[PDB]
């Protein structure tokens, strides 16, 4: 199966997923100075007020912190998004030390980490018809370096002693993600993939400017996870990052002059 392994990493995904070497695969590098200004991109519009958090769980890849999607109550839009898409769960990629584990890197800078918040287009009615759409998901990615922490991080970081292993879960009810954004929400847009298996080409990508600061203390937390599940011999949960991937016939847009 897939992971982040010797025998398993991204170099081995396209076995399995040949998706990986398609046209519009995720993530990449984001040459600044080559990505355009587009004047007709507009603010985003995150709308996390109403986010309802249900759970965090160590799917053997990274960790996801889960919310009710049932309705329209976090939802971002706006952008160069048409229409609304809902905040189903996000999650991060990290690296072994700080100086990797980022996935999307701006001129070729690699973060410690990146944050992924993933919506899908409600006008696809639930996540897995959404994925099969060039247009289902929008994907907030959001820059983590390693300097002050991020006190919104915290409550993520304390429950990952209960989801240390694969397939643990624990109740995370009433997280705001608001907590997580940097203050601008400037942004670079392009179109691409999933950047784990199954690759599907269904992301419209953001990812924000301006990283998020977070204390070693925090990211050493993340490190301390495991990928294997109980009772299985340890391996730390670290570099679960996909690298940069061709950008082919792709501009990356800036919401930013
Ligand atoms: N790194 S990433 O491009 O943001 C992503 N790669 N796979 C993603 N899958 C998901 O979000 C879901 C997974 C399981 C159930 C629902 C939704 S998200
Ligand atoms: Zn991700």
């Amino acid at each position: 199966h897939w992971g982040y392994g010797k025998h398993n990493g991204p170099e081995h995904w396209h076995k399995d997923f040949p998706i990986a070497k398609g046209e519009r695969q995720s993530p990449v590098d984001i040459d600044t100075h080559t990505a355009k200004y587009d004047p007709s991109l507009k603010p985003l519009s995150v709308s996390y007020d109403q986010a309802t958090s249900l759970r965090i769980l160590n799917n053997g890849h990274a960790f996801n912190v889960e919310f009710d999607d049932s309705q329209d109550k976090a939802v971002l839009k706006g952008g160069p998004l048409d229409g609304t898409y809902r905040l189903i769960q996000f999650h991060f990629h990290w690296g072994s030390l700080d100086g990797q584990g980022s996935e999307h890197t701006v001129d070729k800078k690699k973060y410690a980490a990146e944050l992924h918040l993933v919506h899908w287009n409600t006008k696809y009615g639930d996540f897995g018809k959404a994925v099969q759409q060039p247009d289902g998901l929008a994907v907030l990615g959001i820059f983590l370096k390693v300097g002050s922490a991020k006190p919104g991080l915290q409550k993520v970081v304390d429950v990952l002693d209960s989801i240390k292993t694969k397939g643990k879960s624990a109740d995370f009810t009433n997280f705001d993600p608001r907590g997580l954004l940097p203050e601008s929400l400037d942004y670079w847009t392009y179109p691409g993939s999933l950047t784990t298996p199954p690759l599907l080409e269904c992301v419209t990508w953001i990812v924000l400017k301006e990283p998020i600061s977070v204390s070693s203390e925090q990211v050493l937390k993340f490190r301390k996870l495991n990928f294997n599940g109980e009772g299985e011999p340890e391996e730390l949960m670290v570099d679960n990052w996909r690298p940069a991937q061709p950008l082919k016939n792709r501009q990356i847009k800036a919401s930013f002059k």
